[PDB]
């Protein structure tokens, strides 16, 4: 049981009742029509808060193309939204813009001063393992470790505890046998007592493992997030919506959650 | 590690190299001819055995239904059949018209005589945990209990250890909760020392959590093949082939088998 609450200005995420779901979300008005429609369609069918992405596969633009996609979803999907930056400046105009959670692919590492953003808005902030490298003495404990230094600069920077979720950052800085293998060790970052949220939507080593293209990765995407719920994490955040939220309170019925 | 194979007349199931799927099968010329179009659909996108079964959801009969399609499907599939019957006679039959291994949904309880048939031709048997009743001391503690004295049935019949595969029987006597929590301790059926099979392609309970019909309970499937899978079962008995094969290679791949 975790004892607190994931509060998010006007919403309140429960961590105990479900595994809860991120939709991936993919300043005109075609663009930010298209988002308000595919938003909803993910309230329509489990998510629980939407997450505003650059697809990661200038700083002015980010600005200009994400703060737009917010102030129409947040008020028209009357859910939690969050932004998907690892630059301050942009961080601080969403939540400013709307938006109640960070998410950081950077674990406060590339842009310190995002930290700080979040200890000031109060806004719960997502941590993910990352490193402009990728060889390892041992992968699974210098992980903990990276995510230990994330936490610190969090910490040192103001944020509560109780704001601060992790993500083991499947797909980044990893050899694909390497994601395979965070897998298979998920259990050990609960050590570090955080919520986790798992992260693994169509990534390239399912096309690896299962040799198939982003469209053909929706089992895959299942297995990696069933796996996920049952080494205990607290989120997954995936593309496709309708089916992962199924597979979430199946497992959750299961593990008895 | 096994230290053994599934040595099945003309085909070997070697235990570790990966998860082993069970395609569900759903004497005229129609009927026999929707059969042997299925069955190849199913070896096509992943299959490592046929079951051809009476839906359960006279002995004559069965004969007349079931020794034809055999005859045809292994005369076309090359592939290891398995009966599904619980009667000793129709067994018989069937090894006698092709099919390879059995599969016995009453665990050798409503007729002793199938597991002298088993002896008899050395065809690996699934034993299935059932009862005339469901009220239990104890869930995993009784069903660990049955299953041992199916097993005693099986070896005082003469068949050897390894030909015996164990099903926890997940859907028969068994409440909706009572489902979902031998979901929860598959793991203890390790204890007994034999491969086992899980079944529960779109069971009822899927429906009870996910309040869904059965040709919508393709994830909800997923969700029990994978936590099956991830608490060391070594075959999943489904009716989504494409599907399942997929979500098994992915929890294979991660879990390192
Ligand atoms: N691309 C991503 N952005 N934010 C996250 N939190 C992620 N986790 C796994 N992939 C990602
Ligand atoms: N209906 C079934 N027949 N044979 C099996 N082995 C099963 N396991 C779960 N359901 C079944």
């Amino acid at each position: 049981k975790w004892d607190y609450d994931l509060r998010c200005g006007e919403y309140t995420l429960n961590l105990n009742e479900k595994t809860l779901i991120m939709g991936i979300l993919n300043g005109s008005y075609n663009e930010v029509d298209a988002a308000v429609r595919h938003a909803k369609e993910m309230r329509d069918e489990g998510a629980h808060i939407i997450d505003i992405g650059e697809s990661t596969r200038s700083v002015e633009e980010e600005i200009k193309r994400v703060v737009p996609m917010i102030q129409a979803v947040s008020k028209e999907v009357k859910l939690p939204i969050s932004i998907d930056t690892y630059k301050a400046e942009v961080a601080k105009q969403a939540i400013e813009a709307g938006a109640h959670i960070i998410n950081d692919i950077w674990g406060a590492k590339a842009e310190p001063k995002i930290a700080e953003v979040a200890a000031h808005y109060d806004v719960p902030i997502i941590l993910m393992h990352n490193r402009d490298n990728m060889n390892y003495r041992n992968l699974m404990a210098d992980m903990i470790a990276d995510l230990y230094d994330s936490i610190k600069i969090a910490k040192d920077a103001g944020v509560r505890d109780e704001n601060i979720i992790l993500d083991p950052g499947i797909g980044f800085a990893k050899t694909p046998e390497q994601n395979l293998e965070a897998m298979r060790n998920l259990e050990q970052l609960n050590v570090l007592g955080y919520p986790v949220l798992l992260g693994t939507s169509r990534k390239s080593f399912i096309g690896h493992v299962l040799d198939l293209p982003v469209e053909e990765r929706l089992e895959g995407t299942g297995a990696t997030v069933c796996l996920g719920i049952e080494k205990g994490c607290e989120f997954v955040r995936v593309h496709d919506v309708k089916e992962m939220s199924r597979m979430a309170k199946m497992m959750d019925a299961m593990i008895g959650k």
